[PDB]
């Protein structure tokens, strides 16, 4: 359970992200795909992209980055009271998209890295630890839904 102070650190940096949702979403998906190429393979929509320059030039990838970060921002702003938001997301990601929980760990790393690069003054160690806790809570709660459905592994 995050404390109120931890949530304030999370949402203070997240308010900075929302000034350029699309640039953050590009940076995060590109980092995810470069660091963990198995993740790119899960996207029929993107797996034609073979270089970082091609990824940066894809408007559709930029659009999807906004979709992803909008869903995550709505979850973070619930401060843990996010059951209604996680139900459909766990269902799609477990049963339709077939995304292992481990790949959610990978995107969480990519998010933390990009936030550190773009917002160092608001993303010191205290805020890094709080965002790590928030993303752990996200993964814990999604993993419980995966397990219900027979996909935790
Ligand atoms: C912070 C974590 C993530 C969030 C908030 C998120 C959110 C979303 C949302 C909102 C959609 C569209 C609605 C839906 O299908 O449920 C979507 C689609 C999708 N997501 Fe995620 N996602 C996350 C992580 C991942 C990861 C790590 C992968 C793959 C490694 C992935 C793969 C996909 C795929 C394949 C689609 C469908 C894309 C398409 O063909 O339109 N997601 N995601």
């Amino acid at each position: 359970v995050l404390s109120e102070g931890e949530w304030q650190l999370v949402l203070h940096v997240w308010a900075k992200v929302e000034a350029d949702v699309a640039g953050h979403g590009q940076d995060i998906l590109i980092r995810l795909f470069k660091s963990h190429p198995e993740t790119l393979e899960k996207f029929d929509r993107f797996k034609h992209l073979k270089t970082e320059a091609e990824m940066k030039a894809s408007e559709d990838l930029k659009k999807h980055g906004v979709t992803v970060l909008t869903a995550l921002g709505a979850i973070l702003k619930k401060k843990g009271h996010h059951e209604a938001e996680l139900k459909p997301l766990a269902q799609s990601h477990a049963t339709k998209h077939k995304i292992p929980i481990k790949y959610l760990e990978f995107i969480s790393e990519a998010i933390i890295h990009v936030l550190h690069s773009r917002h160092p003054g608001d993303f010191g160690a205290d805020a890094q630890g709080a965002m790590n806790k928030a993303l752990e809570l996200f993964r814990k709660d999604i993993a419980a839904k995966y397990k219900e459905l027979g996909y935790q592994g």
